[PDB]
């Protein structure tokens, strides 16, 4: 939205972990993604909490080890909307919208493509 | 979407009467929608416009005539990406996210249904 930006397309994806964590959500809510570079298991962590900031889970393994370094040198902003399925007991669906300036939308899309993944058409 | 709005769902349409008019699109691209209240054809028009203001189309006259009472009354925002077909010689994929305060949503949705169409899942 923030004008000199542009959308540049989304991702599905899931939030698991929700068994080790007591923040819930509401479908159609936005959710935050928050890296967490201190997790011991995995340098790539992003957490997903709720509006409220309570912990709901984590952006499964693969899609972290792709976004993270774009979260970590800016490379575009990450809008996460959980379109149904607050209510699931293991995962629960994640729509991400990626926007930024163009002059980071290659180095987005390569990173993507580097591991597996394509934006699909915003938002 | 800014604070306190929610996430009201989304609405998948096409812009029509392309052979009409000069704007282009890109694919993956916002569109401006502007009410039309004086087009002699159809009082609920709703406009298509590029990012340059320039007219694409219009919005098909069935969904035009749910939405116009929601633009006209400030019921919601609606946003507008042509998330692909943004070449078509005729008529052009539209992805349509609404957006509101709370309070609206019933009005929106009773609008929507006196129509024949609903919201489907955010955004
Ligand atoms: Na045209
Ligand atoms: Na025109």
């Amino acid at each position: 939205g923030s004008v000199d930006s542009v959308l540049f397309g989304s991702l599905r994806g899931h939030v698991v972990g929700l068994r080790y964590y007591t923040g819930v959500v509401n479908n159609n809510e936005m959710v935050a993604l928050q890296r967490d570079p201190n997790n011991p298991y995995d340098k790539n962590a992003i957490k997903v909490n709720n509006v409220n900031g309570n912990q709901v889970g984590h952006l499964k393994k693969e899609l972290a080890g792709a976004l993270a370094y774009i979260m970590d040198n800016k490379l575009a902003q990450i809008e996460g909307v959980v379109p149904f399925g607050a209510n699931n007991a293991f995962t629960m669906p994640l729509h991400m919208t990626f926007w930024g300036k163009e002059e980071n939308r290659k180095a987005v899309s390569d990173q993507l493509k580097k591991h597996g993944f394509k934006l699909g058409p915003a938002p």
